[PDB]
DNA sequence: CCAGGTCACAGTGACCTG
DNA sequence: CCAGGTCACTGTGACCTG
C-alpha cells in the first residue's frame, strides 16, 4: 500500500518518478504538453489532496515538480 | 457618468443584473445551479479566496460565499 | 428586461494499448 | 510493469426561451 506523493490519494505505479495516483499522472502529462500558466486562487500554499486537487492546478503542479516528477 | 457595469462578485464586464446584484452570465450560471439543491463545494486554501475573473473556476466555496455576501438571493 | 434552460466546450481520471 | 492514449463524465458560461 502506496500512496500518491502529490496528493495521498492510493497511488496506482511508478509515475514520471514518483509514487502516485491515475490523477496527478495523467495531470502531469497533460502539463508537459504545454499550457497556460496557472493561477492559484489563494496564496500558493493550497491543500492538494483526492478533493481539493482540482481546484488549484497551480498548487498541484507545483507539488508535482516538488516532489520529484519529471520525464 | 458611469461608462460600464462589473460583476458585483467576480469583476467582469457585468450583462445584467441578476439575482438581485449587477452581474457577469458566469456569476449568474453559478448561482443559479448552486442554488438548485444540496452542493458539496471546498476550499483548497483558507476560505478567503481571491475570486476574480481568472480565479474564479478555483473555487467554488468562496465563489459561492461572495455571491451571498454581495446580496444574490433566489 | 430577467430567470431558467441549453449545449459546445475543456479538464478530469479510470482504463486501454503497446 | 509503464507512458501516453482515449473518452464518459462533469462544471462552465454564452446563448435562448418563455
Ligand atoms: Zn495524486
Ligand atoms: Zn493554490
Ligand atoms: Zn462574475
Ligand atoms: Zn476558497
Amino acid at each position: 500500500t502506496r500512496y500518491c506523493a502529490v496528493c495521498n490519494d492510493y497511488a496506482s505505479g511508478y509515475h514520471y518518478g514518483v509514487w502516485s495516483c491515475e490523477g496527478c499522472k495523467a495531470f502531469f502529462k497533460r502539463s508537459i504538453q504545454g499550457h497556460n500558466d496557472y493561477m492559484c486562487p489563494a496564496t500558493n500554499q493550497c491543500t492538494i489532496d483526492k478533493n481539493r486537487r482540482k481546484s488549484c492546478q497551480a498548487c498541484r503542479l507545483r507539488k508535482c515538480y516538488e516532489v520529484g516528477m519529471m520525464k
